[PDB]
């Protein structure tokens, strides 16, 4: 099948990046939800790498204010490997999260294999704090600052973290859907002159002109491997309400498709996060099943699912 | 009252082109909530030519897999005559569905008194299946195909069918508000070169272009009767939620609004179907209710309500 | 701190201009939703010139069919004083409302101290209607009538409202959001040339080039003070249900609250009203909240909170 509907699956239940539980069940539900069936009547080669083993630490103390760090540093450098190896093989892998603090070993396995690489990186958050500028003391709202080769001397040593190697320059990041950003994010975000596209400025442009100005800044010198870093709660809590940090005036369901329909279309999608779906903070058990159906559908959008219709290159009427 | 204030009203209480009972009743629930009276207060001269028996056929078996092939054809060549009555009585049919197979019959009938007319299509749904491209059997989803002179020689001898002869050419419709197209309808669509506007189009343009876009490209060599079939499941399920066929991410309150003040505007409205209205598809009373109310407003918007106010031309500060 | 963040709040806990009891405790669940400690905590300079005092007025007979005239003048009378008091302490005035009636007093109090202002009314509705043309006799659908000075001599001497002089010019307002409009106010917007987005004009050119529009008319040919007054009813009900005039199809959230950071760019802003939050409205306690919060986060966008962040002139990074 075509480059860009060949498909490497792998699995991270991974919680301990965040204190919320069931975050670790976003790869059951998203599996059982019927994804890798759907992928392969959309005509897909999907391979499925299995859901990667995350061995307890059972002595993992603080660094300063910031929670499980042996633990979030291992499961990204187990990630890491496996994401490498999918590239290897010539698929674009799909990381089905767990909690966004994942992206570190997404983003650095993918990057071993394809330094060139561009993000886009769709969240109502900047998740660049340092474990340092951090108040909440959660990983999944630093993923961005140990990947980042700006931030580097900024970064403290911090244990289960020493693999890391800074791999994405300020320049190769773009951020859709911004509208929580902490005060040092913000600081960290306008210093680095990283380019963004906040709620403001969809409003201001539309979708449209926010993905027409995404793939320029990103594709315009020559064309690069994407990696598109999707947090849920991009979305607004009306389409995605079962995740951890919701937050009002979202991306819609429409914007999001836009989005990954336009992504796909490059034909360089490379690599792709679908995180933070936890199926245990859905408030009926329809709002569980409302997340999965969404991120089910942002998905099956990355992989050639178009809203105008797709067909089989044979004749239709004349069969 | 003025031509694009001057109406005819047809109710068509017809269901048997798709499997789902209740959409019959479309017409009484329309008429119920005061769509007459609320035309008649926005200066509309409304005429009633009443609701069509549509009697029974009991001996109804199938065309290859196509359901109740004569009831669908019989309803078309009564509503096509009809029309073609309320059209030379000087007055814009007005259609209260009633399933969407009897914009066979609405848009038929209305090209025999003006066979210059052009066709926009509001739906989630191409609606342009043919008798052998369908997968599902039911002719809401094929009326397209039995009009388009592209696809003479597609269509094969459907008992009741007999009397259509294709009207419309594949350059003079437009759609608006697609989401889920077969991959059959989807081959017509682009080897046909329909203009289309999807939910992806409607994403990136905004709905200002697609209408200025719709109107110039119906309209740029000569102005001509505009058809405006519209099917309740173009707007999302959070508005029209009562409907057969529902799909997510859909035209906005707002924008079904839009569409119908620009068609308004041009004074060239002369065909109008309000379909798929299904009042026993509500979850609660409410939905029902919203469905239906919905319905009218777009209704009253075709008829000249606009949202930034009206007046009659009298001085209002001496009266 | 800076003059876009200087404010003196007034809390106008009054309801009789319109029929719907509770628009009253507007002021009540502001302040209650923490309004002064979140203006506060993103570096504004708040002083609190408290609540204004109603006095009841028992027998107000209605003007023809106009409701509670010397009640609705009287209350507009006092924050007229009240608002030129706060603009003569070079702050920002920000009117907790209570019912959209106030404007008259609102925008006059402003006009006392800075003549040249300009006016960005977001609503479903126009508030145009005079004593004369309006149908309902609620005066919180007349307050833009008492104030233009085009509709001078259409006004008839109403009792309470002698002390009023038109301030603002039809030329000096911009309409947002605009989707119930009475037959004698659409032809008093035609009729005067009134500049308008309504609910048709934002979905033809998105809120982008709405704001792009709007100020450009507005400060164009020099900057000037800028009056936003906000009716809570111009977004949609599913975002503001706990309102008295609700009506469908109305701007989202994300519009509200670009039109408010785009104001607080210009550092123009000079006077604010957030009206017609009714309490007692909410279908469910969530109704109420939902419309308190979403009424706070547009008054925090007035003063600086922005969605792409913000952050305090320091290094952060050491
Ligand atoms: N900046 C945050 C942090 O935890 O660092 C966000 C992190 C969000 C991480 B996520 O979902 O994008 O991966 C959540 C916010 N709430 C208070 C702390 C704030
Ligand atoms: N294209 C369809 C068909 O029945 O052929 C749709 C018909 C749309 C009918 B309507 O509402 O636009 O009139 C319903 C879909 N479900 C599976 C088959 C699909
Ligand atoms: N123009 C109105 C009036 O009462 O004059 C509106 C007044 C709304 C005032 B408000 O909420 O914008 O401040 C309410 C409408 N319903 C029938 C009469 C109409
Ligand atoms: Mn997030
Ligand atoms: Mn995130
Ligand atoms: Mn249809
Ligand atoms: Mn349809
Ligand atoms: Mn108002
Ligand atoms: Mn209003």
């Amino acid at each position: 099948s075509a480059k860009s509907r060949t498909i490497g699956i792998i699995g991270a239940p991974f919680s301990k990046g965040q204190p919320r539980g069931g975050v670790e069940e976003g790869p059951t539900v998203l599996r059982k939800a019927g994804l890798l069936e759907k992928l392969k009547e959309q005509e897909c080669d999907v391979k499925d790498y299995g859901d990667l083993p995350f061995a307890d630490i059972p002595n993992d103390s603080p660094f300063q204010i910031v929670k499980n760090p042996r633990s979030v540093g291992k499961a990204s450098e187990q990630l890491a490997g496996k994401v490498a190896e999918v590239k290897k093989n010539g698929r674009i892998s799909l990381v089905l999260g767990g909690d966004h603090s994942l992206a570190i070993g997404s983003i650095s396995g993918h990057a071993r294999v394809h330094p060139d690489l561009g993000v886009i990186w769709v969240d109502a958050h900047t998740d660049i704090n340092t474990p340092l500028t951090t108040t909440s003391g959660n990983l999944h709202g630093q993923p961005v600052s140990f990947l980042l080769k700006e931030l580097k001397g900024k970064i403290p040593d911090v244990p289960g973290f020493s693999w890391v190697t800074p791999c994405i320059s300020a320049k190769d990041i773009v951020y859709i859907g911004l509208r929580d950003v902490d005060p040092g994010e913000h600081y960290i975000l306008k210093t680095l002159g990283i380019k963004y596209f906040s709620m403001t400025e969809v409003d201001r442009l539309g979708i449209g002109k926010v993905m027409e100005e995404t793939l320029s800044y990103l594709l315009g010198r020559k064309k690069r491997p994407i990696h598109l870093s999707f947090d849920v709660d991009g979305l607004d809590p009306s389409f995605t309400p079962a995740t951890g940090t919701p937050v009002v005036g979202g991306l819609t369901y429409r914007e999001g498709l836009y989005i990954t329909e336009e992504i796909y279309k490059t034909g360089l999608l490379s690599g792709l996060d679908i995180m933070e779906v936890n199926p245990s903070l859905g408030k009926t058990p329809e709002e569980v099943t409302r997340t999965v159906n969404t991120a089910v559908a942002i998905t099956l959008a990355c992989f050639g699912l178009a809203r105008e219709g797709n067909h089989k290159p044979i004749d239709y009427l004349n069969p």
